[PDB]
């Protein structure tokens, strides 16, 4: 269950730990630097690939409904599918909403009681993707939920979790099941593209990176407690600090880590 | 470990061990294709950082340098240090000789019995790092060899790996170890210098990219000679993906392919 990016809550708590179970001061600020040199190099990741997130997004969308045409019935049907596939081509500003009450249309196809719920342009994500799921046990949703609801943007899920989640939603290819499905999806589309317009991914990066610094800093001034080698290691890890302004890049990162692991093995002995 | 690249020949054996241990025909392709979708999304991060791959091995050189006017006892050796410096900053035609020459003479300062050892360009990168370490064990050769000796650039390792192996020669911090970290650096400073200039992780990444397009057809074959079928599904699924790989080649499609194959191995085994 990787993540889009973590919640400084979350990184808050994993440093309590680490200086609760870690007696030497200089161990502690080091397992926290490496802890941050890995959010900070995934985070680079995952900002390096964003611009492309919400086209994938679109596509991945296109081909679920693409396999839904195989299950039509209705004429109505398919040309709700023709379209929610139509719109995820072009840049309509309703699309989200388009992609919502599209898919509740399909699902009135099926079951007809359901059209007379009032659509609630505000309503969170996470509610509209519990309510028109269906026939999925407490568990699912549970998951569902912590993936959906994610305190007002605190953290978000990634890619690859999303498809995990996606594909233990099935579990015999009928219609419903395909629903679910594109709930599951149009829902995870919403999520991202509020996280992707407010740019929250690099508002995290940068908390982050700030976060990282603060330590390198702080573990000069805890060694500065107690010219060597350790000396020498600080500088590259200053360097690479630094050159990490110029240049975050995911080389420097494995830099960093290497130079991390310098530290900590010295320091064991 | 991890590769820049793994050689075709690697695969190929990985591929027998798959075909022999796995019962049926769509099991083995399903496992080759998983094999072949990490292969390649990995392959592609690393085409994306190579760019970056030699300014970056320049800047650590150039580090290893400063810090070994820390310890330049005799201004002959600071002159070269500074000689090798300036190589690294204007990134010459010459610079790969210039380290070479550079990394040669300060050696030859430590002990100038090493300054007749006969060695060129054209001499493997391996061979020229085993002469001039010194004092390291039967034991480090046989590992550094194992990386350097890449078999005429059959695979490589990554960054990563170079730096681990780094890491167990900082071991005893004197003038002796920090120069064979120099030599090390240098060495795979020349084994990156080739494989960019050359564009071998292009072309594995070409070759392995087809590899994997045309084991999806196979397996889009098989099936077929064996609506709501979730097989079909996946299967026009895993070939619109595919369909797409080769006009965006990226991580997330590779990502979606993944969970896909997946997929398609769970509902199979029933």
């Amino acid at each position: 269950d990787e993540f889009y990016y973590p919640s400084l809550e979350s990184v808050v708590h994993t440093f309590c730990v680490i200086d609760t179970r870690e007696h030497n001061r200089v161990s502690a600020c080091l397992c926290k630097l490496q802890v941050l040199c890995k959010i900070c190099q995934t985070l680079r990741h995952n900002l390096d690939t964003e611009p492309f997130l919400l086209p994938h997004l679109r596509e991945l969308i296109i081909r679920h409904l693409t396999l839904l045409e195989r299950l039509s019935t209705t004429s109505k049907f398919q040309r709700i599918l023709d379209y929610m596939k139509l719109s995820l081509e072009a840049n309509d500003s309703n699309l989200l909403q388009d992609l919502a009450i599209g898919t509740v249309n399909l699902l009135g196809c099926q079951s007809p009681e359901i059209l007379s719920i009032p659509y609630d342009k505000d309503q969170p994500v996470h509610e509209w993707c519990a309510c028109f799921l269906t026939s999925v046990d407490e568990e699912a949703l549970r998951k569902i939920s912590s993936m959906l609801d994610n305190k007002h943007f605190s953290y978000m899920y990634n890619f690859k979790t999303f498809l995990k989640y996606s594909l233990e939603l099935e579990t015999a290819f009928d219609l419903s099941t395909g629903l679910n499905v594109l709930v599951y999806w149009v829902s995870v589309f919403k999520l991202f593209s509020v996280c992707v317009q407010s740019q929250f991914l690099l508002d995290s990066l940068v908390a982050f990176n700030a976060l990282f610094k603060n330590h390198v800093k702080e573990l000069e001034a805890i060694v500065e407690s107690d010219t060597s080698v350790v000396w020498a290691k600080l500088s590259n890890l200053n360097h690479l600090l630094h050159r990490l302004q110029t240049s975050n890049n995911t080389l420097v990162f494995d830099e960093i880590l290497i130079c991390l692991r310098g530290l900590q093995i010295y320091i064991k002995c």
